[PDB]
């Protein structure tokens, strides 16, 4: 119900997964849930992560040198080494009788309880790891070594500064020395990046009741502390570790920092400052599902976890970064940005806004770069990379090496330009939910109005009116080029062009309704007149491919693709969700056929629902029949595989609004549980999918739970599967809280301010404290 649990070794990318789900962290630093025991082996990955700490390694493959900005795994301050009777204790699969690692969600607070089977006896070694979401810099580590006998214990509590990036196979090819170490004096182990200029400082200082630890001179690259004490017969022996990290990144002076804060904390002042954090953060954080899935209420505390640890305003107040597509949690991806924040930033706004106003900064700092990016292609105003990282240049590869042939070729990974819309968006829906327009002030319009300038600029207008956005990709990475040229990106994405029209939209009210901040801004970015008259014709004449049936093209000439046989593939390969490749395994191409690898047409409905994309549509000057959704929900599904974790969850809150109650509930199902379940085996062995962690939730509060908030109201049309007996959860709107209490038939809502909100469509009127019941 609270506990994430393992009972069991575990082996390969089962062993990283399980590591990769009970990581800790506090937004400042992302703690991989490994063994104190273990380095970097086939069943084990220790990893230290910190916002925004990235290195670029240089390996030439093909005479040709790959640039790779890594998110940094930092030295290793948990490693323990034991000893007995100078005969090392050898910790392995083979010598650990009994295993079970966990973390408590109540509290944060890591756990692992082993027992190892030593030449002399038994060793119960009892590990609790936490880490200070107050003093976010702290981190400590409760160990507990017993045994049934009695032998001379020698603890060994090192700084592991010898390690490299290794989480991600396939990123192994790579140079993967991230840093060299510069020095190493008595409590502390100081890194220096070895291209981007960051002093890393890691520093620890180890105690106990019963033994000292003293400083000892180690092997190269290791700071080492060492204690001796004589184990009694079954007397357990409690240890303390207490690291401080800190970075030139975020501190102007980090090693004098570290020295401090190893000299003004403890073990126990971090288990207590994570204890009273969640305790405080549960009050209003929590959902709570009772359901006829014994297994479902667990998972939904999960997400709300990992999403907190990913980024928390008491630590990302401080920080210039925002949320990987893992978090915090692995390497996959290396930590760079995806339009996976579309994901989170919602969550973020309706429930802890602060947090929110924090990530979106690291994407208004790097407007400039987005600029400086959108010449480097020949464009204009500010063109967002598809992987953003420390400086916000593209960090997605422009060129890849064909494998049959050894030679170079294109890559077009970067032509998903919506990703500028889905920041835009993200901005929309804060300024929305929170309505602190200080935002847009500080940046947020900005960004819109130079974005804005990037798609008016690349629009192209044909002769009778209608205007054009090609060589872009949508969100189906399937699709990259027309069939028979080389030539990257396609015509008129039905996802690019409507959410387009909705910028457009959204900043022309902004004109109307926050004249003097919109003036301000247009005249510092030269916004003239031209190029808000662009936007008036852009958001009137941007064309769509419609059928007479009125199913919307995803982009222009999809329907001339051929069609793919699912069932044949199914049947002759097992799982067709990695079709793209089986389909280039076979000589073909993805670019041929008619295969979703995810929502890109009806992502709009995710983004905005069906009634605010009806309305963009019929805006163009479309007319759609009256059943537009279920017939191209029914269209996309038919040709969508489920490459991606995110595809599901879209299909399923379009499921609600059909009123296909079991889909929607399967669906969700399916999704939540991806990573927790890993029935294929190390799906969350490079990192846990926090997207799909934030989507699963939307796909509760707002689908299911039928609660929206983006469009200038609170909009109440709860719809519940019989199986939920119950859903509760609280919402922040504007600075006025609201409780929820939802039952298949029913449903109670209660605001701590007056508040002017709809049920059902129909106008309510909210007292403070006051609640109403709606059946
Ligand atoms: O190729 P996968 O890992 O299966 O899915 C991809 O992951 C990206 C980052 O998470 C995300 O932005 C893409 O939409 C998604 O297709
Ligand atoms: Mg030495």
């Amino acid at each position: 119900a609270w506990r994430l649990m393992y009972n069991g070794l575990e082996t390969e990318k089962r062993a990283y997964g399980q590591e990769s789900l009970l990581t800790l962290g506090n937004g400042y630093v992302g703690w991989r849930g490994a063994s104190v025991f273990q380095s970097f082996d086939e069943h084990n990955y220790p990893g230290l992560y910190v916002a925004g700490v990235f290195n670029q390694t240089r390996t030439e493959v093909a005479n040709k040198d790959v640039v790779n900005e890594d998110m940094v795994n930092l030295p290793n301050p948990q490693l323990f080494k034991l000893t007995l009777d100078d005969q090392p204790v050898v910790i392995n699969h083979d010598t650990i009788t009994h295993r079970e690692a966990g973390v408590d969600f109540q509290n944060g607070l890591f756990t692992e309880e082993l027992t190892v089977a030593v030449p002399q006896g038994q060793l119960t070694l009892r590990t609790v790891k936490a880490v200070d979401p107050k003093q976010y810099h702290m981190l400590g580590i409760q160990l507990a070594i017993t045994a049934d006998f009695s032998a001379q214990l020698q603890v060994e509590s090192i700084i592991d500064g010898t390690l490299l990036n290794q989480n991600v196979a396939r990123y192994r090819a790579f140079d993967s020395r991230e840093f060299n170490v510069t020095e190493i004096a008595g409590d502390i182990l100081t890194a220096k990046t070895r291209s981007t200029d960051i002093d890393i400082v890691v520093g620890a200082e180890t105690t106990s009741d019963v033994m000292t630890f003293q400083n000892v001179e180690g092997p190269a690259d290791m700071q080492v502390s060492t204690g001796e004490v004589t184990l009694q017969t079954n007397q357990t022996v409690q240890i303390d570790k207490l690291i401080a990290i800190g970075t030139s990144y975020e501190l102007s002076e980090p090693l004098v920092f570290v020295q401090a804060a190893l000299a003004t904390h403890s073990v126990d002042k971090v288990i207590e400052s994570s204890t009273a954090y969640w305790q405080e953060v549960w009050e209003t954080a929590d959902i709570q599902l009772d359901s006829d899935d014994p297994d479902m209420q667990l998972m939904i505390r999960m997400n709300i976890f990992h999403i907190r640890q990913a980024a928390q305003h008491e630590a990302n107040k401080d920080l210039d970064a925002s949320v990987g597509s893992r978090g915090l949690t692995g390497e996959g991806y290396r930590g760079h940005i995806f339009w996976d924040e579309i994901f989170v930033v919602p969550y973020y706004a309706a429930n802890d806004p602060e947090t929110a106003r924090d990530i979106l900064r690291y994407r208004i700092k790097r407007i400039d770069a987005a600029k400086k990016n959108a010449i480097l292609d020949g464009e204009a105003g500010a063109m967002f990379p598809w992987q953003s990282g420390m400086y916000g240049d593209e960090q997605s590869q422009f060129i890849h090496l064909n494998t049959v042939n050894n030679e170079w070729e294109p890559d077009n990974s970067r032509l998903q330009r919506h990703v500028s819309l889905t920041i835009a968006y993200n901005i929309w829906v804060y300024t929305q939910i929170t309505g602190d327009t200080s935002l847009l002030r500080e940046g947020g319009l900005e960004l819109l109005l130079e974005t804005t300038k990037f798609w008016l600029n690349k629009a192209e207008e044909d002769a009778d009116g209608r205007y054009h956005i090609a060589g872009v990709m949508g969100p189906d990475e399937y699709h990259e080029a027309y069939p028979g040229t080389e030539a990257g990106g396609i015509k008129d994405n039905a996802y690019t062009n409507l959410m387009l029209t909705w910028s457009l939209n959204w900043l022309l009210e902004l004109a109307e309704t926050q004249t003097e901040m919109f003036e301000s801004v247009a005249h510092e970015t030269d916004f003239g007149s031209d190029w808000l008259n662009l936007a008036k014709n852009v958001s009137k004449g941007l064309a769509l491919e419609i059928s007479p049936e009125g199913i919307i093209a995803q982009y222009a000439g999809y329907f001339d693709l051929e069609a793919v046989d699912f069932a044949a593939y199914e049947a002759k390969y097992g799982d067709i969700h990695r079709i793209d490749r089986l389909l280039k395994a076979e000589g073909l191409s993805p670019d041929d056929y008619q295969v979703a690898k995810q929502a890109d047409t009806l992502m709009t409905i995710y983004n905005l629902g069906n009634r605010h994309m009806a309305k963009l549509v019929a805006q163009l000057g479309y007319d759609l029949p009256e059943n537009w959704l279920a017939l191209n929900k029914d269209y996309y599904l038919a040709r969508t595989v489920h490459g991606s974790t995110t595809s599901r969850p879209v299909f399923a809150g379009i499921d609600v609004t059909l009123n296909n109650m079991d889909e929607a509930l399967d669906y969700l199902t399916t999704a939540i549980g991806s990573d927790y379940y890993d029935i294929q085996g190390g799906t969350t062995a490079e990192g846990v999918h926090i997207g799909v962690m934030g989507e699963t939730l939307e796909v509760i509060q707002n689908e299911f739970g039928g609660v929206m908030l983006r469009d200038g109201l609170v909009s109440i049309a709860p719809n519940l599967p019989t199986s939920w007996h119950r859903l509760a959860f609280t919402q922040k709107y504007r600075g006025t809280m609201l409780t929820f209490e939802m039952t298949p038939e029913a449903v109670t809502v209660m605001a701590d301010a007056p508040l002017d909100v709809e049920v059902y469509g129909q106008p309510v009127s909210l007292a403070a404290n006051t609640a109403q019941t709606f059946t």
